């Protein structure tokens, strides 16, 4: 769900990383507006989209099957919206590692007026 | 959207308040499994359930219209799902205020093991 995405995060992020994703960019953690200030914060957008597209079932509450073969991410059964959900997180969690180098603390807990600009479509 | 939402919490339940729903209980913050704990937790959950009902929109990424009628959150003349999403965020919000003292600091942060159970139904 999100409890997982978290562990799914920590997993490929060395435990206590989700904390750095509590409130980032215009999309990360609490957010949803203007344009993605950062690629990492863009990782977020996706995940939001990814979920946003998901047909019918609830993610915040969706409980799925996922594993970590050799410290690496792997989603279980390839059937159901769950296939989908477990995907975002995977990717997401991953997209993270993909840009952990471009992380701007100065982008932590920003303010609305930071993203007040026009939205940006998925 | 979270932001919109965020504000609400800062609004009705003072500032910095948000930071206290960042994570707490099986359903507040990052979570989504097992049964709730007390009240506050329930407050969230439903929201999630509320978010759960909705369709054709993304509560994370939606952007409704709200405002405090000088003292209490109020979702103004709507046009669709926003109508809802707002309301969702709206009450869930009021919902917290409805049970402040009941807050239990030690319920903020569970190992996702404190909930290790099956998410109930909406
Ligand atoms: C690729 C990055 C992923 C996008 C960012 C995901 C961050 C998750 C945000 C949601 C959890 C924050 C707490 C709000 C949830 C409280 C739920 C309740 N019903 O209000």
């Amino acid at each position: 769900n999100l409890f997982q995405f978290a562990k799914m995060i920590n997993g490929k992020l060395g435990a206590f990383s989700v904390w750095n994703y509590i409130s980032y960019g215009c999309y990360c953690g609490w957010g949803g507006q203007g344009t993605p200030k950062d690629a990492t914060d863009r990782c977020c957008f996706v995940h939001d989209c990814c979920y946003g597209r998901v047909r019918g079932c609830n993610p915040k509450l969706a409980i799925y099957s996922y594993s970590f073969k050799k410290g690496n991410i792997v989603c279980g059964k390839n059937n159901g919206c769950l296939r989908d959900i477990c995907e975002c997180d995977r990717v997401a969690a991953n997209c993270f590692h993909q840009n952990k180098n471009t992380y701007n603390k100065n982008y932590k807990f920003l303010s609305s007026s930071r993203c007040r600009q026009t939205s940006e479509q998925c």
